[PDB]
């Protein structure tokens, strides 16, 4: 399995969303769009063995986590208005959940589901499982380089991930890679990561 | 210089542009979009030394040749809607030209240029100019091996570059080169050449 994880910190967290402005009005939405695009899509099918963590942080009911199920996914397509109707037909289920049932997986649509859950404790529940996290920046061995097993990936967003998590991810021993000697948008570290492991 | 022509077989070459729907009535604007978008955009700046070329031969009047040229670009975005906008205006542009002018370089936007101009004879122009051809393919010598110099690097549509077109490109030598063992999404391989050179 290829796992994903992305901290979205300015992202809408409500389905009041202008489709029209998913970069401005949605806080960057338009941003985890493309990532999801790209941890999913090939020419002629889904990527069947990803799973993708989005964590929401934006106004008004920070935070939200979306899990999207490469093997369940239905009727999405790679373009971002697409995904951003399911990221708010997501939101639309959260807002229908009192606060128990947030504690759970909620699905939305096949493949989507959402839940209460922030990103520390996310990537606990990972560990919990037996993942190995890597975390992306600058310093890191290239993940060409790197032997990868169970991975998750942990993605920032334009702003970054933050000193608070950073140390975090230090202090658990997650991994550092590094793609590429330029700092590139998410997305395009998600297509590298998957470059190195399909040729793999 | 790094330079990019993408024949799109189907986008639509009027300003007719229905943004809610530009993967079906817009003939996959969207994928076009997207390699805009990964062309150009870095975290933080957009990339200069990139020439990106569109070959539009969607209903109703193709073929059209958009050029986006890095070093000049203003107020675009790297969301699909903010660059669909941008060929729609460079399309009104186009509509408002008469044939003799369409011959040239019609500036729309500030480095977005709008022509009369087949895939073909573009990528003549581009041999003349001195340029090397490498054909993006599945099948081709692995990109690691290839001694990339002064490129023009073809990139297909999801329905692909045809066989009048590859018959052409193999007449003039053109190099195809393989990025995946997977057949990937155009976007993505712009992205995959991009790392590969900023590496180099
Ligand atoms: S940038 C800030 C957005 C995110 O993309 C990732 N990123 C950007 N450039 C990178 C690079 N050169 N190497 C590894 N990750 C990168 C980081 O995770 C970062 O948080
Ligand atoms: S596919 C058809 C879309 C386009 O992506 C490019 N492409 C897809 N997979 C590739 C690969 N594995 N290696 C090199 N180019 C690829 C080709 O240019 C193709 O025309
Ligand atoms: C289009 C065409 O005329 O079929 C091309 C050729 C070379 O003449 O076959």
């Amino acid at each position: 399995m290829r796992e994903f994880i992305f901290k979205a910190n300015k992202t809408i967290t409500s389905s009041d969303i202008n489709l029209k402005d998913l970069p401005g009005s949605c806080g960057r939405l338009d941003l985890l769009c493309r990532c999801v695009s790209d941890a999913f899509f090939l020419s002629h099918d889904i990527r069947r063995d990803v799973v993708f963590y989005a964590v929401l942080y934006g106004q008004p009911n920070p935070p939200v986590c979306i899990k999207f199920v490469g093997s369940e996914l239905k009727k999405v397509s790679p373009d971002e208005r697409n995904i951003a109707i399911f990221i708010k037909k997501a939101l639309k289920k959260f807002e229908e959940l009192d606060e128990e049932q947030r504690k759970d997986w909620n699905q939305s649509t096949p493949g989507i589901y959402v839940r209460r859950l922030g990103f520390r404790n996310l990537v606990l529940e990972k560990l919990e499982e037996g993942k190995n996290i890597y975390y992306l920046h600058m310093n890191g061995e290239d993940v060409e380089n790197v032997d990868i097993e169970n991975p998750v990936f942990i993605i920032g967003d334009h702003i970054g991930i933050g000193e608070e998590d950073e140390r975090f991810l230090d202090e658990i021993k997650a991994k550092r890679i590094s793609l590429s000697p330029l700092e590139l948008h998410a997305n395009h570290c998600i297509t590298i990561i998957h470059n190195v492991l399909d040729k793999k």
